[PDB]
């Protein structure tokens, strides 16, 4: 899943996020090495993020999905690419350290839980960066 | 794994309590059919369970898995044994509906999040029920009262 035309309507965008979400690992296309450099504001609002996941959140153990998750509820709300990047981030882990079981769980989750208008920001947002006429995928609102 | 050892270390214990919910469908043995009686109780405390997980969880949407936890979060505390039978149930229904992956990430959440006293009343009244000493898996404490 690769085409633009995934970005036109909401059920396809969540497609699409779900799938950068399940499979950051192994991923390609345009639309997902953009989506890709989100990285940075994860980087920017917490900060080493090898840090939060193996001190912090603790997410090796048998509760990491949910205390993950839960850690990042409020944030859907107020800033999806923050969410998004951070899930697809412990997502990576998770798949390396033979839990793609968990990958999978919080990829449907996550991408179906962001609020319909904080996801047509997202995608108004992500077409801007998409065709070049931003530096980075903002954040305003239409 | 399984054997009837395997119950009294509390690490073992869990590991039952997780291989029963992650593969009710197909797992056998003793220790799980017995563990399936719990059945009864999650019925007793909700009523008609199709209904509870198709009309009030939407067990089947992209978000119930943790709409499930999120339901029975209060109760794996209080009562162990309704989250288990449950757990285990809406386990079945996703290894049914193409979604192992469900049942896996919930079985290790669950049976990590039993607390260490409740998972000993758990495995008292079923150690009980397993020698033939009572009717069904029941909640009395596995120590002395006052």
């Amino acid at each position: 899943p690769v085409s633009m035309t995934y970005l036109y309507n909401k059920y396809s965008f969540k497609l699409i996020l779900a799938e950068y979400i399940r499979h950051r690992n192994t991923i390609s296309g345009n639309i997902y090495s953009a989506l890709m450099t989100l990285d940075d504001l994860a980087i920017k609002q917490y900060g080493d993020i090898d840090l939060l996941f193996n001190e912090k959140l603790k997410v090796d153990s048998d509760s990491g999905l949910f205390d993950f998750v839960n850690f990042v509820k409020d944030m859907i709300c107020c800033d999806s690419r923050i969410v998004v990047a951070l899930s697809s981030l412990v997502s990576k882990h998770w798949e390396l350290t033979n839990k793609k079981y968990r990958c999978m769980a919080l990829a449907e989750h996550i991408s179906d839980s962001i609020p319909i208008s904080e996801l047509s920001r997202l995608r108004y947002n992500l077409c801007k960066y998409l065709r070049g006429h931003t530096e980075s995928i903002e954040d305003e609102f239409d």
